[PDB]
């Protein structure tokens, strides 16, 4: 049965689609620690989301499963008779999921703490963490988009799945010749707008374009919206998600009776308030589902402000350098040999990120073994499943196959690399596997990841659901 898999992974692995590609393929029983399948295992490759899992591992190492964020509202003083304070500050400590909805109900603390005028300016601070919005090798190009989104400790997250540092863009077609609609989301008031776009005649090509021009904070919409079209929404990034967070705190405090007379920009509580009065605060849920939406859905944002936590909690610096080492140490605690891990991200967005499939394994099962095995694998996509918040990334792939509600991976894609690393939860024993693949010229080999995933969930004794 063992030299029946490992030649049909063999056979896996002859697919075109891996055409000048490198592929490290590892497969263990985690009962047992044998090999079950072993090739390029050793080989270092760039993982894409697959890092998420080891900044998951060690965030859960570090922070612990029951870990959660702050987010608090200071003024030098409370407010008096008259109900005002001067200068107010909007405090992050890294909450990757605050918002506009906590905001509100911060606001509304704020103006129940007897606030009813802001007379100096409001500040958004998020200097919990360092000012470095992007990593060095991140691609400028890839900056509008969600998955790109600057990296702060003072961020609002939009939705149930909690992109960080981004703004909702609605663009409805008016009539024929009119220029498109553009509501600009939370960053209306806040980004720039630059409407090109016209709504074409009905029935024609739908060629509208949604950028924020590198070193902007100008949303450009361009192209041709069909009369007839449904609405267009797009998550585009915005410049300084604290300063977003700020305008949006600003309307929230306006909306809940709150005057806000001066400006709202950066800056940080300063050095010479001696007892800083917090009018308002919020606790965000706990690290451990938290860990839900990151793991499921891959957020880039989630993984980086979980790096510089880890710097902050391991050094009181909230900084990728400090964060990563962090990473590292965690891992190597954890009994994981990080002898072939490169690490220049958290995400996995990164190219200068280096992993081996033997590295992954020796995680899944360091991880398995460990207080939060659960909440981590929780965490996890499970393939083919229709519940987003359940199947993730996997949630339409291996649908009716003996891998579907079983096999629980993270996934990892961009150009020339993919990756499939989990679990394969054996009525046997169960299974760890990492599939990190390089190279590949063409579409990514995701049904290859998927053979062998399905391969190992019916070596484990599975069949598919009908
Ligand atoms: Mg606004
Ligand atoms: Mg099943």
């Amino acid at each position: 049965r063992l030299t029946e898999l490992r030649e049909d992974i063999d056979a896996i692995l002859e697919d075109p689609a891996l055409e000048g590609a490198v592929s490290g393929v590892v497969v263990v029983d985690t009962a047992t620690g044998e090999e079950l399948y072993s090739r390029d295992g050793g080989e270092q490759l760039l993982p894409a989301s697959n890092m998420k899992l080891f900044t998951a591992a060690a965030a859960l190492e570090v922070l612990g499963a029951d870990h959660s964020f702050g987010t608090e509202v200071a003024a030098e003083s409370a407010p008096g008779r008259r109900g005002e304070v001067q200068d107010l500050y909007l405090v992050g400590r890294g909450d990757p999921t605050l918002s506009a909805e906590d905001l509100d109900a911060m606001a509304a603390e704020v103006a129940a703490s007897g606030v009813r005028t802001v007379r100096g300016d409001l500040y958004a601070d998020d200097t919990w963490f360092d000012s470095e919005r992007l990593v060095d090798d991140w691609w400028p190009e890839d900056e509008p988009y969600a998955y790109s989104a600057q990296i702060s400790a003072l961020t609002v997250a939009h939705g149930e799945r909690f992109d960080t540092g981004v703004t909702e863009v609605s663009v409805t077609p008016a009539a024929e010749g009119e220029p498109a609609d553009v509501d600009l989301g939370a960053a209306e008031g806040y980004a720039e707008l630059d409407n090109r776009a016209v709504t074409g005649a009905a029935g024609s090509a739908n060629t509208l374009v949604i950028d924020r021009p590198v070193g902007t904070n100008t949303i450009a919409v361009t192209g041709s919206l069909p009369a007839d079209a449904a609405p267009v929404t797009a998550l585009r990034t915005v410049d300084e998600p604290a300063a977003l967070a700020g305008h949006l705190f600003e309307e929230a405090l306006e909306s809940n009776g709150v005057t806000v007379k001066g400006d709202v920009g950066l800056g940080g509580v300063p050095a010479d308030w001696q007892d800083a009065e917090v009018l308002a605060d919020h606790t965000s849920a706990e690290l451990s589902e938290i860990l839900v939406p990151f793991m499921k859905f891959s957020n880039n944002g989630h993984a980086e402000m979980l790096v510089k936590s880890i710097g902050q909690e391991t050094a009181g610096a909230g900084t990728w350098d400090a964060g990563l080492v962090g990473v590292e140490e965690a891992l190597s605690g954890l009994g994981v040999d990080t002898a072939g891990l490169v690490l220049n991200d958290g995400s996995g967005l990164s190219r200068g990120n280096l992993v081996t499939a033997d590295t992954v394994v020796d995680l899944l099962g360091q991880a398995g073994s460990a207080p939060w095995a659960q909440t981590w694998s929780a965490s996890l996509p499970v393939a083919g499943e229709s519940d987003p918040f359940v199947g993730g990334t996997l949630a339409n792939r291996m649908r009716g196959t003996a891998a579907e509600g079983v096999v629980e991976a993270k996934t990892g894609t961009m150009s020339g690399v993919s990756a499939l690393s989990g679990y394969v939860p054996g009525p046997e024993g169960e299974l760890a596997f990492s599939i990190v693949n390089n190279g590949h010229s063409g579409p990514a080999p995701l049904a290859v990841q998927d053979a062998i995933a399905v391969r190992l969930a019916e070596y484990a004794g599975h069949q598919a659901p009908e």
